[PDB]
């Protein structure tokens, strides 16, 4: 068990299978709760190679999700708080209308999985899950809604996993791997995930959240698809 403990009865999680991860890990506080500015740089840099730039970005958006004005903290049950940084048409949650949106939630997912056809996930696939989800979340939550910041992050979040925890490059990730974090909420180390050489910064961000809008092919854009 060197390495990883699940969450027990007085630790809090996230929405974000990431920071659940790297809590699970101890690269944050086990506990989910206390996590400054420096824990981020230090915990993002030691387990993922985000430079430091990203992470103060992240950093200042969780900070806005403690009710506490202007925090130096957060906790991540914080990151909970509906339509803040939490939105509805995420890939391994329901919309909070439906119920709880903080927990894993396999009927979701299930549709997510669905949108990624093969072993290797490219942004094709990935920009068809996110988009199959915006749609089934618009015609099924009547309190459907996703701001611009919730659209920003949406895109960022499907960016995220093909850069931070793939290859950048070639901007794929395999199937095997991105299934293991969003149901362990673990770093697939035994499957082959390595802690990249080269820092993951604000810009491959960027250009991948780029490479997702550009491999959407609306004839006709049905509301909020391409906002940041
Ligand atoms: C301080 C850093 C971070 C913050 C504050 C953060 C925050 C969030 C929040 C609030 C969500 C929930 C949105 C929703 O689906 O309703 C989320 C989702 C997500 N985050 Fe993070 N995150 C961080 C770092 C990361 C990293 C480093 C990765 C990937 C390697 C990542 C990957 C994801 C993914 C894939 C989702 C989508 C979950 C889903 O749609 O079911 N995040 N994050
Ligand atoms: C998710 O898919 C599996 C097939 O892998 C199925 O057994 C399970 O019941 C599905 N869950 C829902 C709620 O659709
Ligand atoms: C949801 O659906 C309608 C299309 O019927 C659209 O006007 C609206 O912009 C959509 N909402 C979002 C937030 O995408
Ligand atoms: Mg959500």
């Amino acid at each position: 068990s060197s390495g990883w403990q699940a969450p027990g009865p007085n630790d809090v999680r996230a929405p974000c299978p990431m920071l659940n991860t790297l809590a699970n890990h101890g690269f944050l506080p086990h506990d989910g709760k206390g996590i400054t500015v420096n824990k981020t740089i230090d915990a993002l840099g030691s387990a993922l190679n985000i430079d430091a730039n990203l992470s103060t970005l992240l950093f200042g958006f969780a900070a806005t999700t403690n009710p506490q004005p202007n925090a130096t903290f957060f906790d991540l049950d914080h990151l909970s708080r509906h339509n803040i940084l939490e939105h509805d048409a995420s890939l391994s949650r329901q919309d909070s209308y439906f119920g709880p949106a903080d927990v894993f939630n396999e009927a979701v997912f299930n549709q997510t999985k669905s949108f990624w056809t093969g072993d290797i996930i490219d942004v094709q696939m990935a920009a068809n899950a996110r988009i199959v989800r915006l749609l089934t979340s618009n015609l099924t939550n009547p309190e459907y809604s996703l701001s611009d910041l919730g659209s920003a992050f949406s895109i960022g979040e499907s960016a995220a996993y093909i850069g931070i925890l793939g290859d950048k490059k070639s901007a794929t990730v395999p199937k095997s791997w991105v299934e293991y974090l969003f149901e362990n909420e673990r770093l697939p180390y035994e499957l082959g995930f390595k802690r990249p050489n080269d820092p993951f910064t604000t810009d491959d961000l960027g250009d991948l959240s780029t490479q997702i809008i550009n491999a959407q092919h609306f004839p006709q854009s049905p509301g909020k698809v391409e906002k940041r």
